[PDB]
């Protein structure tokens, strides 16, 4: 499903983007995309509950000029179907830092050259309740 | 200009809460709501000192790119250099706009929208949080 799209976010390095949403009881996966536009993502954040052959795995990637980068997976899955979850994201030139429920945090390399994050899109089985910038 | 959001999927009776910062030198700010940028059920424009108005909220609609007839409100609970929250709901007949300090007004739903999918900010108001109830 296609969810909320925001543009002109003007999120600068060090600033925090917070997103709170409801994970569907029968959720299979959801996505938060961040970057410049739909073809230029410094972060594709994709928790997979049960999707693409994956169970309870966070998949991350980038997209540069339409081209998917090299996927990476994380080793903690602090999401439950049928619950509210918050995600908090910042960045600097080297990395995005993703803070999750249950104390967990990880970094994903920043493979694009964006001065600010201007675009966010949410998709899949996560109903956005609040965005704070 | 400011934040633009699409795919909001706001339905009748649901509450959209927008918090932000009114600039210290504010002259005017805008929240636009509707289907898309050409079809606005609400152009909400507090004018501190702008476009011929002092301390007046101007409201209008836009239907297929054409501005409607302006409505001016009777109240103005905004100050430059402050934080302010605006809360909006709608139904068949009207948008209801709840303002700081207990003020509220109605603006007719001229386009008869059954969903609000688009929001945009402009002017001397920086959005800091958007919430959906
Ligand atoms: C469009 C879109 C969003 O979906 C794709 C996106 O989530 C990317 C992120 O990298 O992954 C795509 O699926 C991958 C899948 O993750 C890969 N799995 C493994 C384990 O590496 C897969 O690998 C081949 C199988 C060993 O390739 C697919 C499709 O590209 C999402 O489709
Ligand atoms: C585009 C855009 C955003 O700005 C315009 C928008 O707010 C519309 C909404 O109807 O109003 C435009 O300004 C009017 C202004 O409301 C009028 N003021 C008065 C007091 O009638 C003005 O009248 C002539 C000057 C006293 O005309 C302007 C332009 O139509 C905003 O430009």
């Amino acid at each position: 499903a296609c969810g909320l799209v925001a543009s002109n976010l003007n999120l600068k390095p060090g600033e925090c983007l917070r997103v709170r949403g409801e994970v569907a009881p029968d959720a299979k996966s959801f996505v938060l995309n961040l970057g410049k536009d739909s073809n230029n993502l410094c972060l594709h954040f994709n928790p997979r509950f049960n999707a693409h052959g994956d169970a309870n795995t966070i998949v991350c990637n980038s997209k540069d000029g339409g081209a998917w980068g090299t996927e990476q997976r994380e080793a903690v899955f602090p999401f439950q179907p049928g619950s509210v979850a918050e995600v908090c994201i910042t960045f600097d030139q080297a990395n995005l830092t993703v803070k999750l429920p249950d104390g967990y945090e990880f970094k994903f390399p920043n493979r694009l050259n964006l001065e600010a994050i201007n675009y966010m899109a949410a998709d899949g089985d996560f109903k956005i309740k609040c965005v704070a910038f």
